[PDB]
């Protein structure tokens, strides 16, 4: 299973949704190092193009395979192939913008592809989603615990501001694999540190280049009990 992922890994994706009543298509194309948590995405609004929001809030739906580990904890995502895994996720901001999101991952002739079913509501008028004044993500650190068959994820997070401070958000996702959980390893509670950067954009954010580093870790702290 975890032998199909390869050091190099190419991947597609297919993404679908509405923000506040503006529809969208998007299409990527990218490649990555599976082991090393690296990876690139280039990705085109081929729909509904230019956003009237920013495209920030679009950026963590376009990679679970592509995360280094660390001290022996397995590995739930390449574990699952080539049946592959889906995710489903609830972001909400602090300002009332709320997106949910579902995401299914296959694994077809060699190569990864995502399709993304996505809708963001209840975003302001005069925020700076809706009023593109955004500047990026910060770095990341995220704990995943064993919930079931497979894992639950929980991640706070903060969007850059133009002119300065952060709009935040907490992430809630669900991570389910279409493997027999008799055929996999459940790891225990767990941390990964992110980095999502955007290296490039062009034509109004119809087109952009995201790049993403991810570790994963336990706390690496002494513990009395």
């Amino acid at each position: 299973g975890e032998e199909l992922i390869k050091e190099n890994m190419h991947m597609k994706l297919y993404m679908e949704g509405t923000v506040n009543n503006h529809h969208f298509k998007c299409t990527t194309e990218g490649e990555g190092k599976p082991y090393e948590g690296t990876q690139t995405q280039r990705i085109k609004v081929v729909e509904g193009g230019p956003l009237p929001f920013a495209f920030d809030i679009l950026a963590t739906c376009f990679s679970k395979t592509f995360i280094n580990h660390t001290q022996g904890i397995p590995d739930f995502f390449k574990q699952s192939f080539p049946e592959g895994f889906t995710w489903e996720r609830v972001t909400t901001y602090e300002d009332g913008g709320v997106l949910t999101v579902t995401q299914d991952t296959s694994l077809q002739d060699g190569c990864l592809i995502y399709n993304v079913k996505l809708r963001g509501v209840n975003f302001p008028s005069n925020g700076p989603v809706m009023q593109k004044k955004t500047l990026g993500w910060e770095a990341t650190t995220e704990t995943l615990y064993p919930a079931d068959g497979g894992l639950e994820g929980r991640c706070d997070m903060a969007l850059k501001l133009v002119g300065g401070g952060h709009l935040h958000c907490n992430l809630k996702t669900t991570y389910r694999s279409k493997k027999p959980a008799k055929n996999l390893k459940m790891p225990g509670v767990y941390f990964v540190d992110r980095r999502l950067e955007r290296i490039k954009e062009a034509d109004n954010e119809t087109y952009v280049e995201q790049h993403e580093v991810a570790v994963a870790r336990y706390c690496d702290l002494p513990s009395k009990l």
